[PDB]
């Protein structure tokens, strides 16, 4: 089918959490700026998902639903297919969205007081999950040598050992510095999780998003004793822009740790019953491969442009190229704006709508995220806008 | 449109869990066995629903979303004009389901130990919620008199004179007795209520499905003072069989007690994102009236012709007329079988799949709660197939 990437959309006054979020930050908003904040494509659903889903409500009754055995050896190909990475069906686990699944792993397997340790800055959920249940967040600040980050392996190695520490929440690829791990890196983070008592939670809902040029790694797949004690969080929302459908692939080798994993999801969230959540996994997985390859080539195509706009405009600012995800990682620090302050400048004065850095950790403070999910006109349009913007700052 | 209550249809290998189940527990099942055991419907949806939700999906975008301003407006006209229940849009706090709200209310507003009062023989869930969580179950048996059901109040005030008992659990109307209150039962409960510190959460999910002969009324619309303390929990699911479109409206009158259960919601399953449950709910609210009201007559059609059956075929099985609901409640008793025994009669010599009584609590062994929300053609089908097990049984 023929995929469209080029045309501007409007979400204005339909539910989106992202433009209701703008409108609520600037009512001022000029009609024809787009944001570029929460994590959720400008861009249509796969057409192929669409004609599914319309398909497949004339054939179903809207009732209690669960997956079929199709859709699990479904979910099983695709990480074969993808990823190189052999699953069991039954290690499949659905919960409703994956950070429903993090604060779930955060209370069934571990207890107030306890640390759980997150590498920041970092997907700002990670630290209500902790935090928010009496959990203790124990950081190990990622180290960002000339805006690339690499991991403190000194000091995680350090961490590991305080008993008091139950788990390492790892986030692959690393939102919002974009980062798609090596499997050097994964290999030393492994050896350090085996020499302790660490549990393995990877959130890998970034997986499918890898930029041309480099390769993601899915973490338990490197290593049989890893593999034992790792949560692995997966979905295809991220992948194919279906957050909205609620539907995510928990996969748990361990039967222990899976079915406590699952006694903790039942007297909490419960299973999730939605009917076309299972559905809108199984048609994008089987049929909107070539969509999501014409849409990592725009992706491509944008986190270039946004950096040569700052090399051509404002160098001081510096937008580099990701190894993964669609979300970029800019560096504002030599703007020499105090993090609310730039906010305030980039909501009222560029109408330039980012996921201001300082909301991932401290680390982020100076940083700004940009969703380079749009098509690269409207990629132009904003960054225009912040030229003007700019200048006019002096 | 033309409504379709006539059509047997069939649910294998496409994940409800109600068809999966029969097949899980008898794998040599008739094909053309129709489940009657849990509650959804085995009619087509509507279809004004059905189209308009194909036509959504060729508009939308199936990202992060959440509730418009029609769309709250929508379940408050809903409230009025079919409950005469005045409620502001404020109140209205979704979940994805209504169990997981009910577990969440157990969560936040009591603590291990403390005990909840619920009114037994009741959905099995409400055990759960309690003793899954550390609370303790206080249980106000129901009086039973020729199969009519009625609240033991001399208990229930006793009960809450227990200072340890945080709150009512009230199931209106109750699953699985099929009994819609009378208002004036619920005064004598309210009093009892706002005599002590109990908090009132009524599951009222099934509230639009009240058979014809009885009207129900919205527990918390009788008292202000009552409502201050009291969330009722509400949902389209049941009136019109999208159980699996997940969209809960919580309705909380109190700012600080919706804001205490909002914050716990958000610590274990979050607010639901799911685009087109919220789109479901707005269109049958405003499209679907008329289809509702032709499925309660279909219903109320059944049950009568259950009724006659067992009059007319096997004298000493009762199965009384229930005043809402479209599960009724059968009692089996003379048949002097015990519930282990009499279920695998059921599932097994009579293939007919009802929820069997003794899942709601020892009151109901003996019963069965067959499930009425079928064409009568396969209710028949379904008597018939009975009526040749009973006479085998002798
Ligand atoms: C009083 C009551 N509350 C809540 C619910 C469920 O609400 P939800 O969580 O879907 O929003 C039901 C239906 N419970 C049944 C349905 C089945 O539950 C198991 C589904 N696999 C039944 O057979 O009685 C009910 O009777
Ligand atoms: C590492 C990571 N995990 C999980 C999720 C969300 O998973 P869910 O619970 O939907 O399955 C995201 C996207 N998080 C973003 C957006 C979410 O906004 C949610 C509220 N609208 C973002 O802008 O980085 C993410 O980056």
């Amino acid at each position: 089918m023929i995929y469209d990437f080029t045309t501007k959309i409007s979400r204005k006054n339909l539910g989106s959490l992202k433009w209701d979020l703008m409108y609520s930050q600037n009512p001022e908003v000029g009609n024809e700026v787009v944001p570029l904040s929460v994590a959720d494509m400008e861009f249509k659903n796969p057409p192929e998902l669409i004609e599914g889903l319309k398909k497949y409500l004339d054939e179903t009754v809207l009732g209690y639903t669960g997956p079929t055995e199709e859709y699990k050896k479904t979910v099983k190909k695709w990480m074969k297919d993808r990823h190189q990475w052999d699953i069991q069906t039954d290690w499949i686990i659905n919960t409703a969205g994956v950070v429903p699944a993090v604060f779930n792993a955060v209370r069934e397997f571990t207890k107030p007081g306890d640390g759980v340790i997150i590498i920041t800055p970092v997907y700002y959920p990670f630290f209500m999950a902790i935090k928010n249940q009496e959990r203790k967040i124990i950081e190990c600040e990622l180290l960002e040598k000339d805006g690339y980050y690499t991991i403190d392996f000194q000091k995680l190695e350090k961490l590991s050992k305080d008993k008091n520490n139950k788990a390492l929440l790892f986030c692959s690829p690393h939102n919002p510095v974009g980062r798609v791990w090596k499997k050097d890196e994964l290999q030393k983070i492994k050896d350090i999780v085996l020499k302790s008592d660490l549990m393995l939670w990877s959130d890998e809902i970034h997986f499918d998003l890898i930029m041309p040029g480099y390769e993601h790694t899915v973490f338990q797949s490197i290593d049989e004793q890893l593999a034992d004690k790792t949560i692995t969080f997966t979905a295809p929302s991220k992948t194919f822009n279906i957050a909205g459908m609620g539907m995510s692939n928990i996969i748990i080798k361990n039967p222990d740790i899976r079915e406590r994993f699952t006694k903790s999801r039942d007297a909490t969230s419960g299973m999730p019953f939605t009917t076309l959540g299972y559905k809108a996994c199984e048609i994008c997985y089987k049929e909107c491969g070539k969509w999501l390859d014409g849409c990592i080539k725009v992706i491509d195509k944008n986190q270039r442009i946004v950096k040569d706009f700052f090399e051509v405009n404002h160098p001081e600012i510096k937008a580099p190229l990701i190894e993964g995800t669609y979300l970029q990682w800019i560096d504002f620090r030599a703007l020499k704006m105090d993090h609310k302050a730039m906010e305030e400048f980039m909501i009222h004065k560029a109408q330039i709508f980012f996921d201001e850095g300082y909301i991932f950790g401290d680390g982020g403070i100076g940083f700004e995220r940009i969703n380079l999910a749009a098509p690269s006109s409207v990629i132009q349009e904003s960054l225009e806008r912040l030229n003007k913007a700019l200048k006019d700052l002096k």
